[PDB]
RNA sequence: GCUUAACUGUGGGCGUGCGGGCGAUACGGGCAGACUAGAGUACUGCAGGGGAGACUGGAAUUCCUGGUGUAGCGGUGGAAUGCG
């Protein structure tokens, strides 16, 4: 295989789930673990417990590829931001730095309209 | 006065008007005007997302291109449509 000394916790933290993609500094997701990856789907995909489970599974894969030092790259808001953060902290990946990597269309494109249920 | 009354006669006021002559010049108005407070013009600056026209930007989205890289992603109160 290979070893990644420093990783990046690219957390696609959708309210649906926190896809914790660990990425080498090159910019390649060496592995990822989401709520479904642990086994959480539907509402359980969006439960806070799924967040630390996904983060911990990703960090276990990180150790499996010898990853210890990771800076945290959290995407948009979801379920279990700080939860996945201290999961990664408690799973062999120290926090390093936290960065809210969220897209900012500064009054740009048009989305769908809305939901009323 | 009609027996009274109803009713009729008599004369007034009334018929508010119009027309003609005569008057007034406060006001309207007409004429001749005049004045700048009104209005309109200049000078000098002040606010600018007032508009129009021509040029440019990248966020961002999606798609497309090359990767790494997974069996999940998104879906909802949950689902199942949808895809991998």
């Amino acid at each position: 295989k290979k070893n990644v000394p420093h990783g990046a916790a690219h957390i696609k933290s959708t309210f649906n789930n926190t896809i914790v993609s660990i990425t080498d500094p090159q910019g390649n997701v060496i592995a990822w673990a989401s709520s479904g990856h642990v086994g959480f789907k539907g509402s359980r995909k969006s439960t806070p417990f799924a967040a630390q489970l996904a983060a911990e599974n990703a960090a276990r894969k990180a150790q499996e590829h010898g990853v210890k030092k990771v800076d945290v790259f959290v995407k948009g808001p979801g379920s279990g931001r700080e939860t996945a953060i201290r999961s990664l902290q408690a799973a062999g990946l120290e926090v390093g730095t936290i960065s809210d990597v969220t897209p900012q269309p500064h009054n740009g494109c048009r989305p769908p309209k809305r939901r009323r249920v």
